[PDB]
């Protein structure tokens, strides 16, 4: 990957939500040496969201105890203990290396986030695991992971949420280490997947109000959604969270954006917050992929994104997405193309691996218009975006690589009006991703794309009527 993270070696996994120390983010991330093996914390450093600096392990994988998903803070004003600043983080790990002992270990650090000391007991415990009898009893201990710790500036105290099987689970804290179970989170169609790597965050809309945001990474493709972000916008009163609907959004119609988590950025905190994602997806996670052979590591994470909460007519509230502004700093050379008509398909005199891609597409009687990235010079290779009836779609099928193919996940959608008759699109291409920034941001599909070394080129297609491809400017990215 030319602009995307990715592990010097090894596997990638689940992104941990950064921490602001150095004047800088720390990112961490869980890290494995064998591909869907067991691990640990790995760090990593970026100063404007693109670029970044691997520090290696910091809270390390032990004999049968592995360190899972959880958070950390800042602990500015020393309610735990540990000294004023000091970054303190929760992770979910097996206890004895038993799953049903799944619980929440407290690690602190005293130099930015760069060091880890390890508290020996657990600040939240898995009481459910030591009585765990039943098949039922049993499968709903083994489901208490991913600690996403927050600050409540409203009540002055530490507030938590655990996901569980198919709810989440909250708990408040003065110190970070002597937790109080709260009130559980319930939500109604449990087709959508089950909580794992949940989010707990304050954000000021355009309108100036505050408002509170659970969300968690899901598994809705029984139901037709995404296997990616959903949230709730509600409030949280100290006791449970109060979902404005209880039928959540979504943040990414692709196949891969997985465990995402957003953080407060510098210099907006309250409004603006940005966010990441492990490009991958748990239908086909487990398996070796080209980058092994080719450089020994297997995953990648998404490019940075910047979210903001808009107020809708009648008075809810939806996250916009945008690719992090800083990616404009590493474009190399613009080029731009005459506007053109096409009727059928026509393939453009540019050629490249890693770029952004920005249009205008309008049509009339058209079915179908779109745009081919990836595309091979011999014609059978490539990742078809468009348009057709109500889905503004990603189709990576015919990229599909021998040895590595992603079938039969092929067309992921994204909703968009029926009626429509013209579309702005902003794709980010890399050597393995794709990435699909639709009209204003409400709807982005991010996937990964195995494209072969000839893999370069781009063609405009439609299907039922001629339709004009206007503001077309291509802007290739080198990364650092």
């Amino acid at each position: 990957a030319v602009y995307h993270m990715t592990p010097p070696s090894g596997w990638l996994c689940n992104p941990q939500r950064p921490v602001t120390t150095h004047g800088a983010y720390q990112l961490y991330y869980l890290h494995s040496d064998q591909n869907n093996g067991p691990g640990g914390w790995d760090h990593a450093s970026t100063t404007d969201g693109v670029a970044f600096t691997h520090h290696g392990t910091v809270m390390p994988l032990r004999p049968d105890f592995p360190v899972w998903s959880g958070s950390a803070v800042v602990d500015t004003a020393n309610t735990a203990g540990f000294g004023a600043g000091a970054v303190v983080a929760l992770a979910t790990q097996p206890t004895d290396g038993v799953r049903k002992y799944q619980e929440q270990y407290l690690y602190w650090s005293t130099d930015g986030g760069f060091t880890f000391t390890a508290l020996p007991d657990p600040v939240i415990v898995n009481t459910d695991g030591r009585a765990a009898t039943t098949p039922a009893e049993i499968e709903n201990a083994e489901w208490f992971r991913d600690p996403k710790i927050h600050w409540d500036t409203a009540r002055g105290e530490w507030v938590c949420v655990i996901g569980r099987l198919r709810y989440a689970a909250f708990y408040t804290s003065p110190n970070l280490r002597d937790w109080t179970l709260r009130r559980n989170f319930d939500y109604p169609n449990h087709a959508l997947g089950g909580i794992e790597c949940p989010d707990l965050f304050e954000i000021t809309a355009d309108d100036g109000t505050r408002h509170w945001v659970l969300a968690a990474s899901m598994d809705a493709y029984g139901i037709g959604l995404p296997m990616t972000y959903a949230y709730w916008t509600g409030t949280w009163d100290g006791e449970q969270f109060h979902a404005d609907d209880l039928t959540p959004q979504w943040l990414d119609w692709g196949w891969d954006w997985y465990a995402a988590v957003t953080w407060p950025s510098i210099d907006a905190p309250e409004t603006k917050r940005l966010a990441i994602a492990w490009m991958n997806n748990w239908k086909y996670a487990a398996r070796d992929v080209p980058t092994d052979a080719s450089d020994g590591y297997n995953g990648q994470n998404s490019i940075v994104r910047e979210l903001r909460l808009a107020r809708q007519p009648g008075g809810w509230y939806t996250l916009l997405s945008t690719p992090v502004a800083a990616l404009t700093n590493y474009v190399t050379a613009t080029t731009t193309l005459p506007d053109r008509t096409v009727d059928g398909s026509a393939v453009l005199p540019w050629n490249g691996r890693a770029y952004e891609i920005e249009l205008d597409i309008a049509w009339d009687t058209a079915t179908n218009v779109g745009i081919s990235v990836g595309r091979s010079p011999d014609g059978t290779r490539h990742t078809n975006i468009g348009k057709y009836g109500a889905d503004l779609y990603v189709d990576r099928g015919p990229s599909d690589l021998a040895g590595y193919s992603l079938a039969p996940y092929s067309r992921a959608a994204a909703p968009i009006d029926p009626g429509a008759r013209s579309v702005h699109l902003r794709i980010l291409v890399d050597t393995q991703s794709v990435e699909v920034f639709v009209n204003a941001g409400h709807t982005v599909l991010s996937q990964q794309v195995h494209f072969a070394e000839g893999d370069t080129g781009i063609s405009l297609y439609t299907d039922g009527g001629p339709a004009h491809f206007t503001g077309i400017v291509v802007r290739e990215i080198g990364q650092a």
